[PDB]
C-alpha cells in the first residue's frame, strides 16, 4: 500500500496518488488524473503508493525533465521500480547519443514513408470493418473496431499471423495496466519467447515485413544483434498493439456523447485534422517516467539520485496554465498545446501512423454512421496505468439512419 517516507522527501509534498488505480476514476481517467492539478497540490509531489516516487504535475516541468536527459534518464522508464528495470527495450531504455542510431532504424519502420504506403489498406481495412457493422445497429466498439483495426494493421505490417493476436494482446496489456497475473518480466520474457524464433528466421531468410528490416538492419556501421533486434521488435509490438486501440475508444466514448461535435466534422470536413489534434489533447492517455542519474536540485525540490520520477505525457495539454478550460473539447482552439506523443529525444515515431488511422475512422465512420449513442443503461469504465483504456464501448444506432457507400 504505501510505502514509508524517504528522508529527503518534505512531507507538505506527499500526495498519494496510485496511477493504476485513481480515486476519482468513475469519473473519467483523464479527470481522475486531472486532480493532480487543482490549486491544493504542489507542482512536483511524492506518492508513497507503487513503491515510492516523484510526479511532476505542469506541462512545463514535464517538458523540462523530457529535455533534460543528463539528470532524467530513460533507463528505468516504468513504475513500479521492478518493472521500470526489466525494461529493456530499443530506443526508448537509451539516453543520447546511444538512442540516435537505433530510433533511425525503427524510423525506417514506421516513418512517414510507411505510412504512406499502407495508406489504401488503412482505408479498406476501415471502411470494411464500418460497414460490417452498419446494419447491426450496434456492437462493442473496443472489441469490434478498435482492437481489430489498429491490430490487424500491425500484424500486416511486422509480417505476424492474426491467429497470435489474443496471446501477444494478453501479454502486453499486462505490461501497460498489469492484472497482477503476472510480473512485468514475465510479460516480456513470454513475449521474447515468441519473437526470438521469428527472428531467427528473419536473419536467415528476408522478407518486406518491419521484423525482416529491423533483423537485418545496421547500426553504427555494424550489423544489429539478435538481442538488440528482439528489444526494438518487443517494442513495435506495444506500440502497435496497445496504443491507439484504446485513444480510438476514449473518441469514440465522446463523439457518441456528443451530436454538436459529429455535426461538425459532417458538415465541414475540413477541420477532422484540427479536431484530431484536440481528441488527442483531451483523451491523452500515456504516463511513463525517468530516473534520476544523480542528487539534483528541480524547481527548489532535491531529488536524490536513484529517484523515479513520473512525468504524464497526459498531463501537459490538461494544464489550464497550457489550454483555457482543458476539460471542455472545441475544434477551433487557436492553439492545441500537447505532449501526447511524448516531447524530448524519444517523441513517438508511430505518431505518423496513429493520426492516419485516427482521421480514416472518424471520417468513415461519420459517413457511414452518423448518428449513435451510448446503449442504455451502459457503465463506461477506464482503467488507468502506463497506458489508459476504456473496458468496453457499447453503442447502439438505428440501421435506417446510416448511409452505406
Ligand atoms: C495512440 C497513439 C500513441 C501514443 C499516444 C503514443 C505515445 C508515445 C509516447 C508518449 C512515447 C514516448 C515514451 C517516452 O518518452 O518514454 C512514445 C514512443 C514511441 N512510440 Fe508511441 N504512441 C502511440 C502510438 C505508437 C504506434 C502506433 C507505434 C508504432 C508501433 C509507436 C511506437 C513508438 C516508438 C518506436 C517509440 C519510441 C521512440 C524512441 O524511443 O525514440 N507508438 N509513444
Ligand atoms: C510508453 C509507450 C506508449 C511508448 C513506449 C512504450 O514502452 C509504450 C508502452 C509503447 C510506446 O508507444
Amino acid at each position: 500500500n504505501l510505502a514509508p517516507l524517504p528522508p529527503h522527501v518534505p512531507e507538505h509534498l506527499v500526495f498519494d496518488f496510485d496511477m493504476y488505480n485513481p480515486s476519482n476514476l468513475s469519473a473519467g481517467v483523464q479527470e481522475a488524473w486531472a486532480v493532480l492539478q487543482e490549486s491544493n497540490v504542489p507542482d512536483l509531489v511524492w506518492t508513497r503508493c507503487n513503491g515510492g516516487h516523484w510526479i511532476a504535475t505542469r506541462g512545463q516541468l514535464i517538458r523540462e525533465a523530457y529535455e533534460d536527459y543528463r539528470h532524467f534518464s530513460s533507463e528505468c522508464p516504468f513504475i513500479p521500480r521492478e518493472a521500470g528495470e526489466a525494461y529493456d527495450f530499443i530506443p526508448t531504455s537509451m539516453d543520447p547519443p546511444e538512442q540516435r542510431q537505433f530510433r533511425a532504424l525503427a524510423n525506417q519502420v514506421v516513418g512517414m514513408p510507411v505510412v504512406d504506403k499502407l495508406e489504401n489498406r488503412i482505408q479498406e481495412l476501415a471502411c470494411s470493418l464500418i460497414e460490417s457493422l452498419r446494419p447491426q445497429g450496434q456492437c462493442n466498439f473496443t472489441e469490434d473496431y478498435a482492437e481489430p483495426f489498429p491490430i490487424r494493421i500491425f500484424m500486416l505490417l511486422a509480417g505476424l499471423p492474426e491467429e497470435d493476436i489474443p496471446h501477444l494482446k494478453y501479454l502486453t496489456d499486462q505490461m501497460t495496466r498489469p492484472d497482477g497475473s503476472m510480473t512485468f518480466a514475465e510479460a516480456k520474457e513470454a513475449l521474447y519467447d515468441y519473437l526470438i524464433p521469428i527472428i531467427e528466421q528473419r536473419r536467415q531468410k528476408p522478407g518486406t515485413d518491419a521484423i525482416s528490416i529491423v533483423a537485418n538492419g545496421q547500426v553504427n556501421g555494424r550489423p544489429i544483434t539478435s538481442d538488440e533486434a528482439k528489444r526494438m521488435c518487443g517494442l513495435l509490438l506495444v506500440g502497435g498493439l496497445d496504443t491507439v486501440v484504446n485513444f480510438l475508444s476514449f473518441s469514440m466514448e465522446f463523439l457518441a456523447k456528443s451530436p454538436e461535435h459529429r455535426q461538425e466534422l459532417i458538415e465541414r470536413p475540413e477541420r477532422i485534422p484540427a479536431a484530431c489534434e484536440e481528441l488527442l489533447r483531451r483523451f491523452s492517455l500515456v504516463a511513463d517516467g525517468r530516473i534520476l542519474t544523480s542528487d539534483y536540485e528541480f524547481h527548489g525540490v532535491q531529488l536524490k539520485k536513484g529517484d523515479q520520477i513520473l512525468l504524464p505525457q497526459m498531463l501537459s495539454g490538461l494544464d489550464e496554465r497550457e489550454n483555457a478550460c482543458p476539460m471542455h473539447v472545441d475544434f477551433s482552439r487557436q492553439k492545441v498545446s500537447h505532449t501526447t506523443f511524448g516531447h524530448g529525444s524519444h517523441l513517438c515515431l508511430g505518431q505518423h501512423l496513429a493520426r492516419r488511422e485516427i482521421i480514416v475512422t472518424l471520417k468513415e465512420w461519420l459517413t457511414r454512421i452518423p448518428d449513435f449513442s451510448i446503449a442504455p443503461g451502459a457503465q463506461i469504465q477506464h482503467k488507468s496505468g502506463i497506458v489508459s483504456g476504456v473496458q468496453a464501448l457499447p453503442l447502439v444506432w438505428d440501421p435506417a439512419t446510416t448511409k452505406a457507400v
